[PDB]
């Protein structure tokens, strides 16, 4: 249910844009869209928990939000390249498409993986500069890939082959 | 060397370009600016045979022309989510990074090819869903997957680990 994607939130996210607001300022910027992204995602969750999957051009329209808040973190990233925080920045920027998984199948879990691969490969640098000399960075990498590590197997249990709509549920191309 | 860095660009991005502005126009914008990026390596790359290794605080300067155009690139990429075209301007915006390999040591050639799986993430996509069906955007990927393959090779050859400079060269910041 949407209760074991806001556990996750809870346990990962949480202490993670604590942790980026206190690292620097633009990585805390960067991380609010990230949650805004991620508050997004949950709604949809919900929404196809009570829909009839959409037909494509519908639900073209309901990834738009998600896909205007990852504009919006690569915009960040690629404009503070002399930022002393670049590769926090780049972690995310290079993984934000991990929010695409909604719309994947069969494999919504391996695309998450795929973007995890890209996250480590900024956050492996991250651990080697700082693991033992600030552990405000080693514990941001940790709840982050710790979040995607977790967000694939939820996946796996609740997504398995693709995000669950509902067949005996409304209409997707609605709100409230 | 700077020639043969030249050959890779003629034997795969001179035609790439071709197919790019063929296949639709934010294609083509955005792959004129990776030109002109490849542009502006090309010249580190002259700079660099020819002058002695400068400060760090000098290559975060020697980069920024790179970078400006990098971010450009993404910038197309992330502003057209509506392109019919996305995969392709995909597989370039998220691997766009491959640039920053004059900067890397000891391993620029690991730094391609992580990228290049960045790109092929997409490019599979594209040919799954064009093979024998388009031939332009079967060339269009061959030719960025072998430009980058043939540059984790040029790597090997000339910069195995690091780009080559010149301890008894030049001032970098300044030339003849
Ligand atoms: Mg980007």
């Amino acid at each position: 249910s949407v209760k074991e994607f806001q556990n996750l939130v809870d346990q990962h996210i949480t202490p993670f844009v604590a942790l980026s607001k206190k690292l620097a300022p633009e990585v805390g910027n960067q991380v609010e869209q990230l949650v805004k992204a991620i508050d997004a995602e949950k709604a949809l969750i919900n929404t196809a928990s009570q829909s009839k999957k959409p037909s494509q051009e519908t639900l073209l329209e309901l990834i738009k939000p998600l896909n205007n808040f990852a504009a919006e973190v690569g915009k960040i990233r690629d404009s503070n390249r002399s930022s002393k925080f670049f590769n926090n920045l780049s972690a995310i920027s290079e993984s934000i498409g991990f929010l695409s998984w909604v719309v994947v199948e069969p494999t919504p879990g391996p695309h998450v993986a795929e973007m995890r691969g890209s996250a480590e490969f900024y956050t492996n640098r991250i651990l080697k500069e700082f693991k033992g000399v600030n552990q405000d960075q080693v514990d941001w990498v940790s709840n982050y890939v710790n979040f995607l590590k977790d967000l694939e197997k939820y996946i796996k249990q609740y997504h398995t082959t693709g995000l669950t709509w509902n067949p005996k549920g409304g209409d997707a191309k609605s709100a409230t």
